DNA sequence: GCCTGACTCTT
DNA sequence: AGAGTCAGGCT
């Protein structure tokens, strides 16, 4: 049952075809200055397992490693290339990689190893890595007889599937979509991941200290109200001082027991002064434990950087997350939490950060996908769009437009951004349930185009069984056509959304491509470091800015031509806080 | 150790 | 929705 391979010790010119299926392990879930475990290659003169320490010091080996025109089949690619950034050593002219001909032709497989693509097309020849290496505490790389032939059956599983899935993407119309933005995109990935953004872990380390002494003196006072000492960061504790001690109220029960999350303490503050040091102390130790603490334990002590990794394939929508540490949910609403954002600085002196985002992006796709004539109207017009779907939904003008008006609407808005439920959208606005369809109701009158979207996209999810964005993505919606009405509703509003945020994601994905391709052409030193879902954010030297403040909105501006203009806000300064 | 549930940040 | 932290109950 052993596939047959050779277990080089040297590396052969037979190895070096051009094209190849490559697999270039790297175990370690974090990627970045990992070890390479092991080497396996595929190509028409046989199958080759090398050792990294044989292979990559081989002068031959690395320079077809790199030459864009020695073709490459994976899976992972971006895992292998930054792993290998680290050593020195550029990988070139990766032309498939299945993770993501897998991530596109369905999101919702969840595919994460080889295994995973590979049953997709009844191919079975290959182990998932968790049976291979093992889980948890319990990982670990096996000796090399076992290593060798797994990493030979993935490449070889490789080498099988590459004509499948390329067929199959073509027949869905997103070949393209895989060789022109997403495999592209994972180079530029790869680039960001490993330039890293630095961090002034002084100033972070000072904050630390100010929350601490902060939530030391909320912490005591918490126990004097209280007339006792517990675990305040244990719910089922807090549950019994605030709910049997105390007796306050029982606003909300979850499946364990008693609620404590904000918004049920909120409306319990007039009842007892313990409440708002409670909620005192959770943004506190929010702030202390996720974002000093978490930042401060994933700094590089040898870069004085962060280097997240994006994971370009995991999204139902298309959009990017970011791990280790998490730099899409860096507070920015509370000034106390924005104040973070002045620990990411320029990686050289003279640097400065400069960030760009898109103004209203989804609103804008909606409008052009839509087209509907009052929202195209809008923003045509450059207008406030919460302000004027305010002004629509209330019959009143803008001098009338109250802040609470205003509150409310942007709230619809971003129930339609966020495909939210009419329960959500009254959960947000502290409304009944009622009252929230009245007001869904009221946004359609003003939005007829919208409406029809709305009606048209679930009938085509249905008919389909599919929804696709601007880019030709694709999310299938099997539960549309369930009789449960939560599973059906969760599905319809999912075939709402996804061409509104996935179209969004396939926007921003090609100003990334269009901006890399500019920064080169211009010869700017200047250079991409995080990308936000809505913004890009790049260091670049001080006598950059001038010229990247009229770059970079128009490349982002002109990444695609919709039926309503796209508009990029920028910034500029020293921190990421100040590029404000 | 491993797993789940509660909670909270941004988008 | 996605990532992360903490507790608490599992083995
Ligand atoms: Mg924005």
């Amino acid at each position: 049952a052993k596939m047959a391979f050779t277990l080089a010790d040297r590396v052969t010119e037979e190895m070096l075809a051009d094209k190849a299926a490559l697999v270039v392990e790297v175990v370690e879930e974090n990627y970045h200055d990992a070890p390479i475990v092991g080497i396996a290659v595929v190509n028409e003169h046989g199958r080759f397992f090398l050792r990294p320490e044989t292979a990559l010091a081989d002068p031959q080996f690395v320079a077809w490693l790199g030459d864009e025109t020695k073709k490459k089949s994976m899976f992972d690619s971006k895992r292998a290339a930054v792993a290998l950034k680290w050593k020195g050593i550029e990988l070139c002219g990766v032309s498939f990689d299945l993770l993501l001909a897998a991530y596109l032709l369905d999101p919702a497989q969840g595919v994460d190893d080889v295994a995973a693509a590979a049953k997709m097309k009844q191919y079975e020849a290959v182990r998932p890595d968790e049976a291979v290496y093992g889980k948890g505490a319990k990982r670990a790389v096996p000796d090399e007889p076992v290593l060798a032939e797994h990493l030979v059956r993935k490449a070889a599983a490789i080498w099988a599937l590459e004509r499948p899935f390329l067929d199959e993407l073509r027949r869905n119309e997103q070949d393209r979509l895989l060789v022109e933005l997403e495999q592209p995109l994972s180079s530029i990935l790869a680039e960001m991941e490993f330039a890293g953004v630095k961090v002034d872990t002084k100033r972070l380390e000072q904050m630390g200290e100010e929350l601490a002494e902060q939530l030391r003196t909320v912490e005591q006072r918490i126990y004097e109200l209280a007339g006792q000492e517990f675990n305040i960061n244990s719910p089922k504790q807090l549950g019994v001082i605030l709910f049997e001690k105390l007796q306050l109220p029982v606003l909300k029960k979850s499946k364990t027991g008693y609620s404590t999350s904000a918004d049920v303490l909120e409306k319990l503050a007039p009842y007892h002064e313990i409440v708002e040091n409670i909620l005192h102390y959770r943004q506190l130790g929010k702030l202390q434990s996720t974002y000093i603490e978490g930042l401060l334990k994933v700094v590089r002590p040898d870069t004085k950087k962060v280097h997240t990794i994006f994971n370009q394939a995991l999204t139902q929508t298309g959009r990017l997350s970011s791990t280790e540490p998490n730099l899409q949910n860096i507070p920015i609403r509370l000034e106390e939490g924005r104040k973070i954002r002045q620990a990411f600085v320029p990686s050289e002196s003279d640097w400065l950060i400069f960030a760009a985002d898109y103004s209203q992006i989804e609103l804008r796709v909606l409008a052009h996908i839509a087209e509907d004539d009052n929202l195209m109207e809008a923003f045509r017009r450059d207008l406030d769009i919460h302000t004027k779907t305010a002004m629509d939904i209330f019959q009143v003008s803008e001098d009338e437009v109250t802040p609470n008006m205003r509150r409310q609407a942007k709230a619809v808005n971003f129930g339609i951004v966020y495909g939210i439920s009419d329960y959500g959208l009254a959960q947000n606005l502290n409304i009944s349930r009622k009252e929230a369809a009245e007001f869904i109701e009221r946004y359609f009158e003003s939005f007829p185009g919208v409406k029809r979207y709305m009606e048209n996209i679930v009938q085509e999810a249905k008919q389909k069984g599919y929804v696709t964005t601007l880019l030709h993505r694709r999310r299938y919606l099997p539960d549309i056509t369930s009789r449960n009405f939560n599973v059906r509703s969760f599905a319809e509003r999912m075939a709402m959304n996804t061409p509104i945020q996935g179209s969004a994601a396939d926007i921003i994905k090609k100003a990334m491509i269009d901006l890399n391709a500019r920064l080169k052409e211009e010869r700017l030193q200047a250079r991409l470091l995080l990308q936000v879902h809505d913004e890009l954010i790049l260091e670049a030297p001080k006598e950059e800015m001038e010229r990247l403040c009229r770059l970079v909105p128009e490349v982002m501006e002109q990444a695609v031509t919709l039926r309503v203009p796209l508009k990029v806000d920028y910034h500029y300064g020293s921190t990421w806080y100040d590029a404000k």
